[PDB]
């Protein structure tokens, strides 16, 4: 009777292991297999699920104006129905129509999920802020500042080169041999190592706070965040609505999106959705893939787990059933598609086969890690202070070697 | 003229400063309306502009269902065009018409910003308690006090000078100048040691526990965990369409929340957009509001700049040009949606409305670095007492410089002879006057009020440890004794009873200390006295500690009820204990002082 | 037409507040009341409830024979059918008739909840064993034992009296004046410095644990440590099956009750379930009520949430509808209780009320704590010792006189 | 004779140690085979015993549904009263007859218990990485080299043995004995001590951070943590009333689980309760089980004692003695039922047969007074190193007696100074050998097989900076070097290019220092050469640290798989570098023992 074009897609069209073995109608099996079965049954008519051979979305040709992938099977009526994850659009429902929506979706980024960050070489100063650090400086300067100053009106192992070294070890929780013998003085050192004992109480805390509770970086989200970071590269797929609706680009960000989305090397565009789903996987940080939101959704569901959406819908789509302009059976699809929506078998079906492929979620949020040993990597730029300090240490006994000498 | 109706709401439909001075179609503004006059420029026709009656945009009941809003203004024929930020959705897609949706749009969370709230200026002592560092800072006095007394015995570096500032150097952890060279001496020296070193990894330990569980606070974004959360109340736009989407939803969260709005006291139903953007800004994020994005971002963009979105769109509708069943001018304006969409006019103007108000000044842009290390703000009060202790210094460097060129220049004696008695004259009468009163601490259990409403004390009294006179509890002036009861004050004041032999064990040794300092003024009655004042305040630490942790006992032994407020306070009394016990520990070693002048006298 | 007898309790049969307003025959809401509107539906009877005016559960009177409180209307015949959470037992089932269960329950123990424990005198070492504080004591013996050999053969500031000193301020962090000038003596402080960092370090990451991670309390559980602690006080309600169910203990754990449920003061039972309820709430560790397992469970679910299930159901037991001996709508009820059976308006109502009142779950738990600063009560033992031992420490300065007095 | 179908289940049904020996109905033994004697007696009639040859309760199907199990031997009149523990409920409830239950019961979770495991005896070093403990001791040992060189200069006590002492001290934070009063000495006095003081707090952290994690580790218990939780499989007897208890449930969690065990894989219904209890027994806690609590307890009473039950009795049936349809004997067995109970001889039973075997010596009862304070062997390698420290320093205590005495009853120098030549030669040697090497370090990349089965290595090689060997990697022999290309170990490899110069910069300064060595045996040439030696050293830990600290970048940097499994190591080059590297630290010391013995000399 009716000629079924569609594409495999998951969730919607997926073939199982054994469809060489057993085939029935049972060779694809997904949300959108049973919605036709829906719609043929709510028609009455009965179905031949014909996926393209060339498999494609497709739209007529550039200065050629032939429908490439689906639109060719629909237009050109070697097929008659549709159900398909299709974008309804002006140039699409120009040629053909359409009915209504399936669902309420629209264009989501696709990023990786990022790991653990690397850190810096500089990163174990990460407890305190750079002003934290620097009010210490001053500080530091300013006891010993004092304290010289206490040492000068009263009688004197207290020099401005000695009271540096006093302040310093207290700072570093070390003990010195002089100690102040005076009741000024030994105000300033006792207010100094009630300094210090708070301060590095203060970045143990903090730093255990770092390790025990993590927080997620994600650097690029709400669309405006791509706008002005350009070192990711946007991806899309062609022949299709992200290519024409950025084409189609008015909104100051879209265009700083479209110019930058056609001058980009090499991947202006992919060719297949599970490249572009296997191509930030291998990008790590320096390429993105902007697609349909319910798919990005569905493929975040399926553990990989390396996967995120962030922000939301750049748009407002809907997956509408393509049929021929005049067709023979599109009211009786228009009747049955407000069948399908008067009760939600769009809702119910798809509240089933949304969660029924399995999770990830929160299930490996909470108790999938243990807290590691530190790295190196952790603490490896305190030996780079270290051995650029006994680097300088060196240097310093050459300099002084040359002013002994000079006492000729 | 053709009529065309509106609901006040920015920036779509806005006043003007000349509010009553201006006339007709030109008295608002906004961008419905400069798109009003694009439909009237593309169609050429004039217009009416008319205002909704009811303020609302549509309700519908179980009824006779005549819409509340501007559908029914609309389905009786009062308005001709509909031009408004109005949901496309079924029900109102039966029952009347509507163009192409030229916004799109979605349900968003609109909450309170989670601002950088007021940090402590002594923010560093909170692990402990106040009370704590009032028991360590008389800790540190009087083991000072005992080591005087152990090293300057009868027949030795450790002036009292110096042994106030070997117990400082022990508790700072770092080093020492000299160790005492006596057995007495290592036993005193140990127990600090012991002392301190339980204290600073006590307030190490708390002070991490302070700031990893500030970050195991997680922020409610994702509506999922709001909709888990009775602590943050949110509600909708009553006759809208956001109340319409999850009355028939089949999302099993939608569910949960339409069924918990659906159950809310008081009603979280609000009628206008302003007072659900007012119940957020008075409940300080207690309360959260459901509403469009285009909304929700507006408001964002203005200046009071505390409100922001969280979490993502929940479904995808759109506004469109309302017009009933049977208008023959919407199908023209079918024709200048799809001409204005594809010219761009319409994201002209969606750009223009938006884009203006940076009058924010972009918080979003500079605030969003948020790192778990510590500001200046969290420590800032150890800089302070750091120069505040430069100051004192720098003063006291000025007062020597005076007084040792004076100096140098028996007399100072008998002054401190007569100052050291007096002292004990002070310290015995400020425990004299302590330990009559009723007016040792406070008391005051009451409930709270919770919206915006004051506090109500049910009960509340000041008290002693020897008779109890209530306040406020029935209004009832019995001092009324604790062996005659009166239910968890009850319990406290039972407690208070424990901590009695110990302030009594210290007004004996006192008076007998004082009266012994007199007949040494008509020796060893010097002598001893001294430690009968040492004696009587390591029992006033002893009923200090007693009084305190056993208050702090029957404090969090109160059934904890949210409604239950609680408050407590010392008083003056107890203050005249801590200024009475540091004369007797001063005098004490004024005693050995004067002893080891008199004894070289003997 | 027909009689309900039966008593309002939560939640079961709930009078709302305006009973005296409205009262149609909303008088009483309730799982119990609505259940009744299904079996009287699917009867086709009309009901008058009417709660006895005695209000008990009741039984036949001991040596009197006199059916007391819900049992009197049924077997005096002045109440027909009995929609009633009543337990059937063997001389409930001998006198008159009883249907299918509403649904298994038991025994179930109600405790109150815990709130924090009061820590002792001597909770400042609780991060570390027994074991380990006495090892480190037998730890700092050895070292200062080593110490006294090793600076014995080799040529002398470490006597006995002194190494002592010195190991106890390493333990103690503190730094002493005098140094190990040896190559062997300088190996054994080495080795106790090493020690003791790791120990103070340990100390400090435990305390932290425990004051972070909150662990909860449950003294009593599965009734077998109720079979061993006997400073709790058991309750049940009397005139009923709690009172004769253990009256019938045959088990030995149950013998050791029934002796201690006899031997008790002075609530061998109370009268009223609420004041059950109330009197745990007061008695705060010293007394515990036994009672029926949903009723505990729904208590829980209400929330003053100071309450606690623990264990589990000590018996099974079923709520039946009570209806006289020869009934004249026993065998109606009967295939009427098993139409609401067949699929589960007994399973579907309570799915319903059972989550309807509110819960008392895993939202407190989360996010509704903040730690506290420390009492003074964590840290009083600490004083104690620090006193204590000042008040030893003048006791050797006396005998330190004498023993210098007898130089003559 | 009346036929009598059991299933073999303890205690119920046992078998015998006169297992063929023995003859008719003795020849098993149990509780309801007692039981079967107690109606026999009751009634007074001879039984005749038989076994289910299924080996199963029973089973229905959509089918013609005759039962598989005791049901269908019952149903076709194979059996006549059926003595079981057989679940009653509705299903059984029409086809057969009950009788009342003489036992009460519950649906239970069984569990591994959670088991007291194997500490570390070095575990108190695990919250850092044996890279970073390595890394301290090159960085104690090359600060107190170069304090030294500070030190004596050519115009003071800090010895090479103070220097170690003194960095020793500050590092463990206690303090020290003298300071160092010249300039360049209180720089690398500063910069040891800023070292120490983030490394000591950076352990302290990372050592709350494995308790704290821990304690917020909770053990699953309550059966809607399981449900939630994949971690933990759940499967249960099939052919069973369990498994029919969970298909028609309307408890939403309940739902959940059989949904969870419906589409789980393999099959985690088992056949017998046997393997049902092997299979927790095997998986270690990562599968669970669900059954009736009486079985439960008696696996539990058993002695492996590794069988623990955890949260509530989900519903409560019954066991009963079931008759067919028709059976006149099973009303005086409703008779029997009744009497038995009033007389308690079920209870005397369901006693006798469950406090009999205490044989596990009740375990719980001795281990649930579980804290997290720690324990002995949490931190046992400590007092090893501590007394394996005091045998040292006692051995070196009686060598010191023997060595001083012999010297006190030259010869040295020219020892030492071929000793001091010699050893740049072993360090010049074995960074000779190291860098030459493709053995500095090992990698392996592979995945693992999940059910007891050995795990599969897919490509493995051994490697050096120059070249790279593969070993497993096709199995191919190409000592391929890192410019031609070959995914993340290809960007491991890219990485090591990075630490390229410094141990390069190493070698060019032996051999100019050993060569100067020679010359200076040919003064300022022995002194500069051991500078040279110690420039060298210092390219050495940079070189090592550079070279750590970038595999432990591409260690992380790998997509963490649960499948894909790593192995990682360093070669014996690694080793050799090590090894060359104390020598030059030791030997450039000696040049400057020689250099002041020559200068004595000069
Ligand atoms: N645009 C919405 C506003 C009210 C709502 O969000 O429910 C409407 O007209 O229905
Ligand atoms: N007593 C149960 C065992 C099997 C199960 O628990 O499902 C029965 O016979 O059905």
């Amino acid at each position: 009777t009716v000629v079924v074009t569609t594409i495999l897609e998951s969730p919607y069209v997926m073939m199982k292991k054994n469809h060489e073995m057993l085939e029935g109608n049972e060779r694809y099996e997904g949300y959108c297999v049973d919605l036709a079965a829906e719609i043929a049954k709510h028609c009455g008519f009965k179905y031949k699920l014909t996926i393209v051979g060339d498999g494609k979305y497709g739209a007529r040709d550039a200065d050629t104006k032939i429908w490439n992938g689906m639109v060719g099977e629909l237009v050109y009526g070697k097929a008659d129905i549709a159900i398909a994850p299709l974008t309804i659009t002006l140039v699409r429902e120009e040629v053909i129509d359409f009915s209504k929506p399936f669902m309420s979706l629209g264009i989501s980024i696709m990023i990786k999920k990022p790991q653990k960050s690397k850190p810096g070489v500089f990163s174990f100063l990460d407890p305190l802020a750079y002003e934290i650090w620097m009010c210490i400086v001053f500080a530091y300067i300013g006891v010993s500042v004092v304290l010289f100053l206490v040492s000068r009106f009263s009688p004197n192992e207290f020099g401005i080169f000695n009271s540096l070294w006093f302040s310093l070890g207290a700072f570093m929780q070390q003990g010195c041999d002089i100690s102040p013998r005076s009741l000024s003085g030994r105000i300033v050192g006792g207010v100094w190592w009630f300094f210090t004992l708070i301060i590095i109480s203060s970045y143990t805390a903090n730093l255990a706070a770092f390790l025990t509770v993590e927080r997620m970086v994600s650097p690029i989200e709400s669309a405006e965040d791509l706008s002005k970071q350009t070192e990711i590269a946007y991806g899309t797929l062609d022949s299709g609505s992200t290519k024409e609706f950025f084409r189609r680009s008015k909104i100051a960000v879209f265009d700083k999106m479209w110019t930058y989305m056609r001058s980009a090397e090499p991947s202006v565009f992919v060719r297949t959705t599970a490249e572009g789903v296997a191509r930030v996987r291998k990008s790590k940080g320096k390429y993105a893939y902007l697609l349909e939101s319910t798919m990005n959704e569905y493929i975040e569901q399926r553990k990989p787990c390396d996967t995120m959406k962030v922000g939301g819908n750049l748009d407002s789509k809907g997956y509408g059933i393509a049929t021929p302009k005049g067709s023979s059976l599109g009211t009786p699809v228009n009747l049955a598609v407000l069948k399908l929506s008067e009760q939600g078998v769009l809702d119910k079906l798809k509240n089933k086969w949304w969660y029924d492929k399995g999770e990830c979620g929160a299930k490996d949020s909470g108790s999938k890690e243990k807290t590691s040993a530190l790295s190196l990597s952790n603490v490896a730029g305190v030996f780079y202070i270290l051995v650029g300090g006994l680097g300088l240490a060196m240097l310093v006994a050459l300099i002084e070697f040359c002013y002994k000498s000079r006492a000729e």
